[PDB]
């Protein structure tokens, strides 16, 4: 079975086969779309299988599917299953497995970006400390002096879930937030549950408004440990805009390096349960929900009252307006300090290609409209008109519980 | 598989039981989510039936009592006899009003028990198609005072016989192809402008000419009819600040009124039920004004206001868009004509949503369709989850007539 899907500003239609390929489960049935719901130990048994399929799938990327190499590989894999019960990926498995969960992650408007990939491979790695020096390494190869490169490290793969490596901080770098006696929240009240666990664990918070937060580091089912990165590989963007010379004076700033470090990467049946990645960033994610969602710095007011715009009524748009400014300001900064990002016109045009691409060389490509329309004028970027089909694809990163939530203290 | 909804903003959760009534199709499957595509006999009619009726009498506190069983007993005999039924007056305003409830895609709902409904199921030509339709708009348009309403005329019988109100909409903007490959007027009615030319009336070709409307009663061959353009209120638009604003030659109507759609009720199908609301400022100003494949005015206002339009990242565009729509909802508002904004639209339909968990167990919601086509994160329905299921009373889609007419 074939299935199209409509670009409805251009009438081009695409023609989808790849779903076919989908495994996991979407989370929606016949009577119900979940399409906008946030989130809706593995032993021997389902293992063969899953790297089995891997494996078929990373021949057939170079062409030598069917080979004696190909078949000695499935022959080695299953008698390391069977004899010690999991298996180790080869190196240029997990870069080909790497760069598919990225290519597979249809939350993902950067995609175009995919094959460029820099992998370190973190599988040595035994000890928290040793978790700090390969993500200094990775924090200082991808900021590069402001010209962004992708990476990704990856640390050990789960034995039997007692052995997890996690980083416990959601992003590498990441301002802390502070609930405040009165109620309000001083910095980034997105932080404030991690930040209280940083100060538990010992770290002296210079309690600020953006104070960059210490990384917590768990290696082998150990506890976490705290280490702070040093501020000389921590890249920063002091917001000023254009016109308004006041806007400097707001105080804002951003890091240029956006670095997921909670999502699970699986690849074979195998899981990395650590494996921090990043790129570089879109606008709109600092311009508009960083700094303007109402449970973030939320500093719409402010700006606008600066802008002394008719904030009596809505219908002024004097919120419209000023993010707006906020979203111009942010691209301005970035560029005259030259630290890569990508404004949502651009970044949702090379989406488009991409996708339009992926289907005549892959048969498809699975996308999350909620995802990779902008958080602003959606309409306007070519995304907003073009169907998506979402499915689950392997190899993929998956989100996971928050580790203070299943970890067994050794206290 | 009772469900859990929650806004990521505020925390609240609310827990759905209604989506256990869905009867339809999603177009979802487990290994596939197709949430953002556009359009994804006697035996079967006496169950359609029955589960309406029973919903009725639920909701009039009427379930199980005499008249209910009479009801079905009676509309059951209908069936078996005549091999289809009418609705009660009640029933009909009931499934009205509940179809619009029912529609996941409309931010508007909060509004539904409002709605006024005009029965015209004793129409039987386009003249009398023509007469029910300038008294829906007339009554709807209320001199800029708008008021829900719905003119619902004769269901289907044998499908060679219907009912259809050709236009998308009543009241919509002509569009022409130019000598030059370009468009003049709007883009989006091209072909039915054509079917127009070709059925008789007189383009006068600009770039607002008021659509005619071209009607089908009892399967006939449709027929023009213009709208009395004193019933037409349309909307000059200014911006309050850039006084250039108004040389752009910009207009919109005060009336939108979905004409195309199908209204099934306890298994019957009106396929002429055209409808009307009022707007959110958006939808004139960001998709009618700013599509690409629409007005496109984007470029021309960026340049009046003498924007960097070298790059994108000047957000010109986005800069452009905020301006327009400023000016819609401002000339609105200054001739007194109902318009409502994106913020305004969204904060109500989220208190509707509240109210329909607590009253009925849940509310189905299209997020796709329900989060604005500007400034989608700051507008409060971004951050709320939303379940999508298809209950009935509802609007379907259904093919435009021209495909299907055999004249
Ligand atoms: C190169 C520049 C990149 C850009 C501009 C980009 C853009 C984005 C954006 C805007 C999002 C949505 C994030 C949000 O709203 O919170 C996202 C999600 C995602 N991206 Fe990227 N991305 C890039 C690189 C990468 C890389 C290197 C990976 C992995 C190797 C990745 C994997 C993902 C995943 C897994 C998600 C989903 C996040 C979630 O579910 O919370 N992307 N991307
Ligand atoms: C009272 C003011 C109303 C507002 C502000 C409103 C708002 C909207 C909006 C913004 C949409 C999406 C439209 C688009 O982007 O093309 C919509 C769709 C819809 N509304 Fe409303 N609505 C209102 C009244 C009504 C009424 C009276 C009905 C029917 C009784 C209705 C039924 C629908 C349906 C079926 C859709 C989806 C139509 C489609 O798929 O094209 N709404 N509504
Ligand atoms: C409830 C809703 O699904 C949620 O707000 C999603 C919507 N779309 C998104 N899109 C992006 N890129 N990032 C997000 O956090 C979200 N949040
Ligand atoms: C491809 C996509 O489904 C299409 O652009 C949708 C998206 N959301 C929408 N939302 C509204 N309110 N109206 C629309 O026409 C659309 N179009
Ligand atoms: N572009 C990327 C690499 S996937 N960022 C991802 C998440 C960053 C988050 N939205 C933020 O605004 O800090
Ligand atoms: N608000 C309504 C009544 S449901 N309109 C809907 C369809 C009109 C279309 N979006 C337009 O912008 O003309
Ligand atoms: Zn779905």
């Amino acid at each position: 079975r074939f299935l199209k899907v409509k670009n409805w500003e251009t009438d081009v239609v695409l023609t989808d086969t790849l779903h076919l390929k989908s495994t996991l489960e979407t989370g929606c049935t016949e009577h119900i779309c979940m399409g906008s719901i946030m989130l809706p130990v593995r032993t021997k048994d389902q293992l063969f299988p899953l790297a089995k399929e891997f494996l078929d799938q990373y021949y057939s990327s170079i062409k030598r599917f069917g080979s004696k190499a190909h078949m000695d590989r499935l022959e080695e894999v299953n008698k390391e299953i069977e004899s010690t019960s999991t298996y180790q990926l080869k190196d240029t498995e997990l870069i080909y497995g790497a760069k598919h969960a990225w290519r597979n992650a249809s939350r993902c408007v950067g995609r175009i970006q995919w094959s460029k990939l820099q992998v370190f491979d973190a599988r040595d790695c035994t000890t928290a400390h040793g978790m700090f020096n390969y993500i200094c390494n990775h924090v200082k190869y991808a900021t590069n002096k402001g010209n962004l490169r992708s990476a990704i490290t990856i640390f050990p793969q789960r034995t039997d879930g007692k052995h997890d490596f996690r980083v416990w901080n959601s992003q590498l770098i990441r301002y802390a937030g502070y609930k405040q006696p009165d109620g309000s929240t001083l910095g980034d009240p997105a932080n404030v549950q991690f930040t209280e666990i940083c100060i538990q664990q010992g770290w002296k918070a210079p309690r600020g408004r953006f104070d960059v937060l210490p990384l917590l580091l768990q290696a082998n089912g150990n506890d976490p440990e705290l280490f702070q990165i040093p501020p000389e590989l921590v890249l920063e963007v002091p917001i000023r805009h254009p016109k308004f010379d006041w806007f400097k004076d707001l105080g804002l700033k951003w890091y240029g390096l956006p670095a997921v470090s909670n999502m699970l990467l699986e690849i074979g049946g195998l899981e990395f349960s650590a494996c921090p990645f990043s790129g570089w960033y879109m606008g709109t994610e600092i311009g508009v929900r960083d700094y303007c969602d109402n449970s973030r710095y939320n500093i719409l007011e402010e700006v606008a009252k600066k802008m002394d715009l008719d904030m009596r009524k809505t219908s002024s748009l004097w919120k419209d307006q000023a993010l707006v400014e906020i979203n111009i300001a942010v691209l301005y900064s970035f560029q005259s300090d030259k630290v890569t990002i990508v404004d949502h016109h651009s970044a949702t045009e090379s989406f488009i290609k991409h996708m339009e691409n992926e289907y005549r060389c892959r048969g498809g490509c699975p996308a999350d409209w909620v995802w990779i329309v902008p958080p602003m004028s959606g309409s306007i970027t070519p995304v907003f008109h073009q169907e998506m089909l979402n499915y689950r694809l392997t190899p993929s990163f998956e989100y996971q519980p928050d580790p203070w939530n299943t970890h067994v203290w050794k206290g």
